[PDB]
């Protein structure tokens, strides 16, 4: 009966910054649905730490990953692996964000390390961590930096062709979430 | 990384007439309208918090000092903590409350969760037939003094008709009492709480 | 050879008067100065569970009656000779007791006496006591016009004697919790440089 | 869980190819970098006595002896959670562990242990600074005559500019001289910590 969970990957080059894109993203949704982050390692089996928390990041997608993803982005109810026995929660994560290098990515994005913050075609984090002095109050965040109002990195969408910022891109991933269960509201 | 101030914690003692469900409902309601927020109240033997949506006081009724007490452990706490729920569309919300009041009637590393270990004790002329005269203690009180969490008061407010009393010290206390002793031991922790994160970070 | 006894430091008050408030802010300046952390002891302490050589040791209420054991334990802690605490894990039987300042408070032979290198009653300045009491929202008050503290990075009115102040209950001269604190450092330290030096003489 | 974890290096090499030169000669330059001091702990290590926060740490002959003692060591210093270490003067313990490098050496093949190394590397030693296998240390450490200024030491020999010994990654298999993979150490220590202040205060 659960209801299936948002989904985002990002595609990158290794120095572009799409751990931090993608955790900066996981904090806020977080921060909005009163719940916390889990993160799967690379190449895991294991859910040492699942606890139904409403957000998991997945660093650096893909082949058991493949399969071990389409199992979460799913309306089965799936049961995941442990480490100690100490086994038997369900998984109900509502959203789903990875990284990496097709109807089940509602957001399928590449990045794009904008050129004043490029250093060498790499992120310059310190510079993107900066806080931002002259900006309007993100609608997700505290406080806003350059990794969040699109100065030092963007999200393309392949399809949409589209670029947004990290602010625009959880605005949006939380919409499609309640959507989803705006719907799986009524119809029950 | 731990981030929340462990909740301050009631447990009234009680054979089953004596009002104790009572006091830790009448404790609840004056705390929640404080702090503005609203309560939630455990089934005995729970395991499921649907309907938690972080408000601030929590009650569980008929602990057993054991699945009650696991599951008690975890909410009393510092690190994070994550009520299981049956319905799948509410499962991952995070434990955020201040308060957890819970009754019985009935190692030290557990104790010390008990802020405030009190036995519910009925006073005699409010007591007919061994329990709590609940249409006596629920008249208003014409000459009391205004209490100080609630606007108005009764036998139970008052310790007329119903009173706790510390299990270790021995002293007694009021309901409308108990309470600022608990506000109070929860506002300490915030202070404080804030004052040294100011003073080293 | 032997460990150093612990400087100690006791604070007697009654029950609203902030002397666990006090005792804290000392510990946490005292381990930061000494790059360290700090171990609480619950009341009735009875194990050392989540003791790792944490510099800086916590009682508080701490009962001396000398037959009780908060003061038996107390003695083996401020001393000279190894004491390996009780630990009710056997999966953490072992470790020294090594650290070099206990900070305690009470409500308030003469060898119980010596093992207090400072022994103090807390005062609540009236202006910020409701009936006798900690005014603790005020207090606790960020502080917009003291000087630097000696041991703080910022100052509010319980560490620089606005709120709070330690009487000694002998000298009776008063101190502000940013004194007495470098007061404790300065007495481990100068038990420390003699201790080091007859180290290296033999 | 309030420190940052400490950036790790893993150099593997058999006995005589310069693993122990290479991971002092990036503990050296790593320190001057950030006005600190290595301490070093000998083989197979028990006690800390020295250590009084230093920035970079060093250990050789990682798990020489297969017992887990070193291990256990590794394991709570490439941690966010607070450790004291255990000392041998009395005097010294209860000092908190805080360095933010760690530099290890090994002869070994060692899911949440390699979490820990963010760069796993070989040494390899070049055949012209071979001799009969090993390192040929009194060729290596003559001062190299028209080379570029490295970003990391102040002068420039064989073993700095890749010429003398080279550090591959076990993963990619890309090869990274000393001074290169010194400024990626410094560039990982500086990211983290970058992205720790800036997610403060984000949730602050
Ligand atoms: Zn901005
Ligand atoms: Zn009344
Ligand atoms: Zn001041
Ligand atoms: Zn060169």
């Amino acid at each position: 009966h659960r209801i299936e969970p948002v989904c985002l990957l990002v595609h990158g080059s290794p120095g572009t910054g799409k751990s931090v894109a993608t955790n900066l993203i996981a904090r806020a949704i977080a921060e909005a649905e009163n719940t916390s982050t889990y993160s799967l390692p690379p190449d895991p089996s294991h859910f040492d730490g699942y606890k139904q928390q409403g957000v998991v990041i997945m660093d650096d997608l893909n082949g058991a990953d493949m399969k071990l993803f389409c199992q979460m982005v799913s309306t089965v109810e799936f049961i995941p692996p442990m480490a100690s026995l100490a086994a038997g929660i369900l998984f109900t994560s509502n959203y789903v964000l990875a990284s990496t290098n097709a109807r089940r990515f509602a957001f399928d994005m590449d990045i794009q390390v904008m050129n004043e913050y490029s250093r060498d075609g790499k992120l310059n984090m310190a510079m993107a961590t900066e806080m931002c002095k002259n900006c309007h109050q993100p609608a997700n965040f505290k406080r806003c930096c350059p990794l969040v109002c699109g100065k030092a990195i963007q999200l393309m969408d392949k399809s949409s062709r589209v670029r947004y910022s990290i602010d625009q891109i959880t605005t949006m991933i939380i919409n499609e979430r309640n959507r989803r269960s705006n719907i799986g509201n009524c119809m029950e």
